[PDB]
């Protein structure tokens, strides 16, 4: 987290609304480049040697980096409140007061993942509501902001509308349906090959760590 090698470079990825990196210019590389400055005066590189640089407002749109003393030196932290249509990287570097990343500097690449194109579940004791009308086709959505924890936990297993409550098997309500693994995005996608004989629900919760839930219910069409 510390950026201790010059002319290394230490690199992290943002991958959810909402999420922070922090990283840290140790005592001898002080100084950050871009020059701190806050809030909408915030720059950041464009390559790893600081060879461009622009406005982080006009990078990240919905975005801050903050500053505190710090081992030693600086600490940073980027909030990356919405996450941009397309991916892309932004940059700093740790350097000497004063003063291929620098043979002299230590390199900071930051990674921001595009927002997945799905509903989010992000309040508690919300429901969103989903539906799967066709063979062969799939519904997703992101467990959201502070709610990042899928119950039920095993794919293989859903809870029964409307309450929410009773856990099953997935398979057993709809056979040959799948879903896929929590992204570190929060992305879900719920995918359906034959539809069900009778209509059915598909009961997920986006949890906090205080149980609160934001409820996914999906109605699966009958064939």
């Amino acid at each position: 987290t510390s950026c201790e090698t010059e002319g290394s470079s230490i690199s992290f990825t943002v991958e959810k609304a909402g999420h922070v990196v922090r990283f840290n210019c140790p005592s001898t590389l002080e100084e950050i480049k871009p020059a701190y400055e806050a809030g909408d005066s915030t720059k950041v590189c464009t390559t790893a040697d600081c060879s461009n640089e622009a406005a982080l407002k006009d990078v990240l749109k919905s975005a801050s980096l903050a500053q505190a003393e710090g081992s030693g030196g600086n600490d940073f932290t980027l909030t990356v409140d919405a996450l941009p249509e397309a991916e892309t990287s932004v940059f700093f570097l740790c350097q000497r007061t004063g003063a291929a990343v620098p043979s002299d500097k230590c390199g900071v690449h930051i990674l921001v993942k595009a927002a997945p194109q799905a509903p989010v579940c992000s309040a508690q004791d919300h429901t969103l509501e989903l539906q799967i009308t066709a063979a062969n086709s799939d519904t997703s959505f992101v467990c959201g902001g502070t709610f990042n924890v899928i119950k039920p936990a095993n794919a293989a297993k859903v809870l029964q509308g409307d309450s929410c409550e009773t856990e099953v098997d997935l398979v057993s309500l709809v056979p040959h349906a799948s879903r896929s693994a929590l992204e570190q995005s929060g992305l879900i996608k719920l995918s359906v090959t034959d539809l069900p004989q009778q209509q059915q629900k598909l009961c997920y919760r986006c949890e906090d760590s205080s149980q609160k839930a934001c409820k996914v219910l999906v109605t699966v069409s009958a064939s």
